[PDB]
């Protein structure tokens, strides 16, 4: 029965992420029209001023998709270009004042998702959460 | 830490299905060059002779993607067209003798995937599998 439940559970995630890149539980409270990745790019740029290369490394997406998402992001006056004193085809990205609340929302939407996972876990005792933790460790390794 | 582990586990599935539609664990033993969905279409057609509409319902994919996959499937002499005595734009699909071992492989790769899930579950006792089952029930409902 557990074999069929694991197949069912993984199947539900498949349907849920047929067009999404990341899993975010709840609804997006952003007033601006931006995709999952686009809003996340603003989130990582808020904490640290990142280059075109680091965005691809953090998001785990292709640099071709990065330039495609960054061009639509700078179009809506959300991100601004910057270049170092020792240029080695280096393009640093900075966050504008227009993007600051959007990045704040996504960071809150990520902690909102984790808090819902925390609740589901808190239904079980410390010794029960260990059994779940051990399972999710073995299962996650099949997808690595 | 469980909230972070759930976020990590779901993330590993995200990376796994970035180009996949269904989760199959193990390498594909098929000698013919066909995609995940293409080899799954042959599997469902082997047991029951399905119409162009039921394929979209079973696979949970758009009928536009169905015709795109069915045209490449009939090209390699794997599937054959059929029409009823009372035609109401009905296009029934039948499996050829060339496709029979391919559908058999896929069905065995799905049982190979379930058997690996069975193993991971069998590591835990009957009372421990209940704790996991209760968790996966509550978690799967967030993606429904
Ligand atoms: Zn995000
Ligand atoms: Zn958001
Ligand atoms: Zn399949
Ligand atoms: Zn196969």
């Amino acid at each position: 029965a557990l074999r069929n439940q694991i197949e069912q559970f993984l199947g539900a995630i498949m349907q849920f992420a047929e067009n999404k890149h990341e899993i975010l539980l709840g609804e997006c409270e952003s007033n601006v029209k931006l995709t999952s990745t686009q809003e996340h790019i603003l989130m990582i740029l808020a904490a640290e001023v990142s280059t075109n290369a680091r965005i691809a490394e953090q998001l785990k997406i292709s640099p071709a998709a990065v330039t495609k998402a960054l061009k639509k992001l700078q179009e809506q006056e959300l991100i601004k270009s910057s270049r170092a004193t020792n240029d080695e085809r280096v393009v640093l990205w900075s966050l504008t004042e227009k993007a600051i609340p959007v990045a704040k929302e996504h960071a809150a939407h990520h902690e909102k998702t984790l808090s819902t996972y925390q609740e589901l876990g808190d239904k079980f005792t410390d010794e029960e959460q260990k059994v779940i933790s051990q399972f999710l460790s073995v299962l996650t390794e099949e997808f690595r």
